[PDB]
């Protein structure tokens, strides 16, 4: 029975816990924080990331309380400019607690031993973690999905580049008031940008019936629009017809500006130590890849470790088969955030939905457009 140590409880660390599970290894999870919990407000998964929740059994606990919207529309100064729909490609919007829960409520049923207040500090590629307490685990193979800040990524030391933006935007949960929102199609995703008379968007995201995911977006050099809690008047100022939506996310004290961050690795492997999700790949969050590429990663190292090779060996096949979508994904969607393309609309082309084509299980992409 191999044993794998895996550092950090988010999305690449429980999709890495699961998949080894349920292949036979002995997997001990270890979060740095004092409890199970995910930050972000709400997240949007493609198919790409449900074909791994189904590798991982747990799509059906997903799909229960979240929503797929009609259509994807996207507004310009109010103008309706386009509407998606992607040929049929499966994608769905949740909570990142929805999200987070069901990953949790599977490890825990396969009975991966996860502990809390367990913060791996140092790792070594002959596969040793070391942990806060000084308690020195050895495995046969290492997963350090710490995130942007893993420390079993710079214990090590991997050639980087990491960048933090100035820029960034708000992002909470607020009941949907879909009855005192009126006339108008209130379950779809609308992503409603304005340059005019200023910089400010929101990205309108239906959980389901209760939950609305709502990213509110402006320039941190704009003092209104990037205060936090939110300034209500400059937000209703120019998107009225969310009045309802915006009065219940002023009353959130807990609101913050959360910046954009990117990392990218010279690469992923050392020995038997593996690099998964932000740890090696924190991209701009335009295209909604940041967690599919990190749990299809997960989730693919996972399979390169049934081959028969020694870990070391399939770690540097994992990284070589799996990487390239990932680094095209991380390049495509730093494009469109800089160059602002998604205010287009329609540019969710063939090329953008690559990653969210990619079917992990059966190693091809599907739902072609
Ligand atoms: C504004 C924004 C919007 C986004 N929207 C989407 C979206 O809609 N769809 C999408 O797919 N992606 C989205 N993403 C990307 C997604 O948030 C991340 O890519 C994903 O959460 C990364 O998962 P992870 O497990 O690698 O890291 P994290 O989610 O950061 O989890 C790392 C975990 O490790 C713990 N930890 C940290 N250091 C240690 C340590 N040394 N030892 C032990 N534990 C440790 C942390 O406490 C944490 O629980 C977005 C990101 C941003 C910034």
């Amino acid at each position: 029975t191999r044993r794998a140590e895996v550092a950090g409880g988010g999305f690449a660390g429980l999709t890495a816990a699961i998949a080894l599970k349920q292949n036979g290894w002995d997997v001990r999870l270890h979060e740095k924080s004092s409890e199970l919990r995910a930050f972000g407000a709400g997240i949007y998964l493609w198919h790409n990331g449900l074909r791994v929740l189904e590798g991982l059994g747990a799509l059906d606990d997903v799909l229960q309380g979240s929503h797929t919207p009609p259509t994807y529309e996207t507004w310009m100064h109010n103008k309706s400019v386009s509407k998606e729909t992607f040929n049929g490609l499966p994608w769905r919007i949740m909570t990142r607690s929805h999200l987070h829960d069901a990953l949790v409520n599977r490890a825990r049923a396969l009975g991966v031993d996860i502990s809390v207040n367990s913060e791996a500090v140092a790792a070594d590629p002959v596969g040793r973690l070391t942990l806060q307490t000084g308690e020195v685990l050895e495995a046969d193979l290492i997963v350090g999905a710490d995130g942007v800040g893993s420390k079993v990524r710079d214990s090590i030391g991997f050639k980087q580049d990491r960048w933090v933006s100035k820029d960034g935007l708000i992002r909470l949960i607020v009941p949907r008031m879909k009855k005192e929102l009126g006339h108008g199609e209130w379950d779809n995703t609308i992503d409603m940008w304005n340059f005019w008379p200023r910089v400010q968007r929101i990205l309108y995201s239906p959980c389901n019936e209760n939950e609305l995911y709502l990213g509110l977006m402006a320039p941190a050099a704009d003092p209104r629009g990037s205060s936090v809690p939110i300034d209500l008047e400059v937000w209703v100022e120019m998107f009225p017809f969310l009045e309802p939506c915006l009065i219940e996310a002023a009353k959130l004290k807990t609101a913050r500006y959360d910046k954009y961050e990117t990392t990218k690795l010279d690469s992923w492997t050392r020995g038997k130590v593996a690099l998964v999700g932000d740890a090696a790949h924190a991209m701009c969050p335009a295209l909604a890849q940041g967690a599919g590429c990190a749990m299809v990663n997960a989730f693919s190292l996972s399979q390169d470790l049934e081959e028969g090779s020694s870990v070391e060996d399939a770690l540097v096949a994992w990284e070589t088969r799996i990487r390239p979508i990932t680094d095209r994904c991380q390049a495509l969607s730093g494009d469109y955030a800089a160059n602002r393309s998604l205010s287009k609309g329609n540019m969710f082309t063939p090329a953008a939905l690559e990653a969210a084509r990619y079917d992990p299980l059966r190693r091809v992409y599907s739902w072609p457009q």
